[PDB]
């Protein structure tokens, strides 16, 4: 690795691509942001993830938080600290004042402090350090000098130790100074940054290295979230374009389709569905779906639009037995309103739902959904994602899209994922005849040949009937054609007069 | 109640930002949905006649069943026309039926099959030889069958 | 923030009544809403017959058109 | 006809039944006077018309 500063990994997921390897060892990390940000947490995991994965022993110095609380707070994430304080593996340094106290302490006291952190090092043969909340200490009566003063003492101390620390900063706003007395940014070596965005009534966490005095790293914020598992990152921009390719096919569920796709969709492949509301999106999923079962494979229905059970009416409707699909443990339906959560954290569960059953196909009915009220570059930064993954996953993906004028669309989608995307699979209303008749089209495929008709279909409880092209028809995207003829009654069997049968015989 | 119906959801969405309507939708569209209430909900398009989207708000992804009426310039003269544009577990009708308002309410005719371009508001009506081919003279290949 | 457990983020909307507080987690709500077959009459007959015999109880049904159309009539 | 004429409509009323027709009328010192509707015309709406002038069933 030719960076030129060794660093030390913290395991926290998607912390150590950020950061290009981990935090500097032997040097000190800020890690600032307003209240509720994950700043705890984060150190915890630092020290935890320190001991569980490399037995390296760790010293946390609380200045507000009670070493029972620190205990009884990190069960929340399934993590017995009190096993490892026991074990002598971690031990909480009690520095908080008492409830019961007088005024005046902040700098022999961090004399006090220095010798006694280095006892508490030298003791335990310490290498990772987390100072919580060492703003809460000056926060006796100090003024910004006096701060920078002190905060450099400790810092330089703790290099001399040879120490890999992370001190842990307030804020108050969420993108105002770094840290409460603006001196904190300079004396570091490293600076991370915690927000907590609001934006809309919804709350976003993001993470950013601002610094790192010697090596690179990732810039920018990153979208994070705090799980029982603790803070989990996603570097949406760290995801590499060397995602495996392969030639293989497989059915759409709809055998005319998979003709019109010249041989079915490409397992490695992302497809994506748009038209109008009504036009059928949602048939095509199901049987999307339903055909990974009949081929006994998994697949995961993420709905976004429709209840489990409305799902099941409708396609129960159409044929295909949902009920059996979830029994056989073939079919995994999801569902979840837009709102009830933020992108990052869909994002996360759709993964988390990838990993847990290991579907060969995914189905997003409605991405088009969960771009209601998100801005477009979050949204696309959330398709890129989700496409990403299961494309390097080799789980074949239909997305589906609703757009929001019927007839006469002019872009495959509002949202301009277009690009992002391998197949797309156009369906349409047509006014034909005071009548509205659909039509469905393989608009592009990358590897394949595909049918460039815009073949009409009906729908029956039987599910898609793919029909003939409107040959002649001027003006068909417009939704509502013009109908020239050079013929029509041109043969295809004219040979007139009784023709038929009828119910009875033939 | 079994059944409720609003009476304009569009007249509801006045003022207020999308975002915060669309969460009153979802609102009152899920609170029905789960307690087995049958709800009919009104909009109005903000333009009568090429209205392009079915809601202005985006509504109609959040619903099962969609009922379209639209004024057809048909002779100089102003008719309404109705179509069940959607309906999810079902099969529905796909014609744009005319239809006339009276004491009696509302009564649903026919298709305009005979026009292009009925969507729009204003059609073109297009007979100029009706169905039975230029061939309404049938050429005169039977000037045999009938002899002396 | 709730050190230590879980908790929904963000704002929610909520009203005081001769109830006290009430609030409203409206992305709190699952999409778990019971579905029938079971059909039910419009008040109109011909439009009963192009719905494929009715509404479903089931259902949020929708009627748009421009002002004068006749919402308020279905 | 390269000229600008008006028109009439009762577009809608709560109670009543009211005429659909979009009536052509004129202006005078009498007041407004209103004819009669554009009945061998299409996209009027629009303002910019296209008289039919059917060649019937044309026999
Ligand atoms: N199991 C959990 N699952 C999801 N979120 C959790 C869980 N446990 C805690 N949280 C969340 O993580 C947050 C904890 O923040 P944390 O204690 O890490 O420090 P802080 O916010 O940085 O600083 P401060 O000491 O000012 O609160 C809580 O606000 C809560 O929203
Ligand atoms: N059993 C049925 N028989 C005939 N047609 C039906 C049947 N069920 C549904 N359909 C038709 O299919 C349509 C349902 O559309 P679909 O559920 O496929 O999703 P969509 O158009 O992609 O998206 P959305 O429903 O959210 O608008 C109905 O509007 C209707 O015309
Ligand atoms: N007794 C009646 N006889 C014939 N037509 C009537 C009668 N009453 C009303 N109408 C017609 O029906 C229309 C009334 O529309 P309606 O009250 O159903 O609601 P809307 O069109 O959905 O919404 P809004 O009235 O706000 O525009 C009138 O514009 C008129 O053309
Ligand atoms: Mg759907
Ligand atoms: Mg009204």
């Amino acid at each position: 690795e030719h960076q030129a500063i060794a660093k030390m990994r913290t395991m926290i997921e998607g912390f150590d691509d950020i950061s290009h390897g981990g935090l500097p060892i032997g040097r000190s990390t800020l890690v600032s942001g307003t209240s509720g940000t994950g700043k705890t947490l984060f150190s915890i995991q630092f020290l935890y993830n320190g001991i569980i994965e490399f037995d390296e022993p760790g010293v946390f110095v609380t200045f507000e938080e009670t070493p029972q609380d620190i205990i009884k707070n990190a069960r929340s994430f399934g993590w017995d600290l009190a096993k490892l304080v026991d074990e002598g593996k971690l031990f909480i340094l009690d520095a908080s004042p008492d409830p019961e106290g007088q005024e005046v302490v902040g700098g022999f006291d961090l004399s006090a402090l220095i010798e006694r952190i280095n006892y508490a090092i030298q003791k335990y043969r310490a290498r990772r350090v987390s100072i919580d909340s060492v703003t809460s200490v000056f926060q006796q009566y100090d003024a910004s000098s006096v701060v920078r003063r002190e905060l450099f003492r400790l810092v330089a101390r703790l290099k001399q130790i040879g120490a890999t620390t992370v001190m842990t900063t307030e804020r108050i706003e969420e993108y105002g100074p770094i840290a409460r007395y603006g001196v904190e940014e300079f004396v570091s070596d490293n600076v991370v940054i915690l927000r907590n965005v609001l934006e809309g009534e919804r709350r976003r966490r993001t993470l950013e290295i601002l610094k790192l005095r010697g090596t690179s790293h990732m810039k920018g914020e990153y979208p994070f979230t705090i799980t029982d598992h603790g803070i989990n990152i996603f570097p949406l921009g760290a995801m590499r374009l060397t995602q495996r390719s392969s030639n293989v096919r497989v059915s759409s569920g709809v055998v005319r389709l998979d003709e019109m796709c010249g041989g079915g969709f490409f397992k490695d492949s992302i497809i994506l569905a748009t038209g109008a509301t009504g036009t059928g999106k949602t048939l095509l999923v199901s049987r999307f779906v339903e055909n990974a079962c009949a081929n006994k494979e998994r697949a995961i229905l993420f709905a976004y639009e429709e209840s489990r059970a409305q799902l099941l009416r409708n396609a129960y409707s159409w044929g295909m037995d949902f009920e059996e699909m979830e029994r056989q443990n073939l079919l995994k339906i999801v569902c979840a309103y837009p709102e009830s959560a933020g992108l990052e954290d869909h994002l996360q569960i759709i993964k988390s739902e990838i990993n847990d059953f290991k579907p060969a196909r995914i189905a997003i009915d409605s991405l088009s959904a969960l771009a209601r009220g998100v801005s477009n570059n979050a949204f696309r930064q959330f398709v890129i994602g989700v496409t990403g993954y299961a494309k390097q996953e080799e789980i074949t993906g239909l997305f589906t899209n609703t757009s929001d004028q019927f007839m006469g669309a002019h872009s495959i989608t509002d949202s301009h994922i277009s690009t992002i995307t391998d197949t797309i699979i156009l369906l349409q209303y047509v006014e034909i005849r005071g009548e509205m008749s659909r039509a469905i089209n393989v608009f592009k495929m990358r590897g394949s040949w595909h049918d460039k008709a815009i073949r009409e279909f009906m729908i029956s409880d039987k599910g898609p009937d793919i029909k003939d092209s409107f040959r002649n028809f001027e003006r068909i995207i417009s939704g509502s054609p013009t109908r020239i003829t050079v013929d029509e009654k041109s043969e295809l069997s004219r040979i007139v007069r009784g023709v038929q049968e009828k119910g009875p015989e033939s």
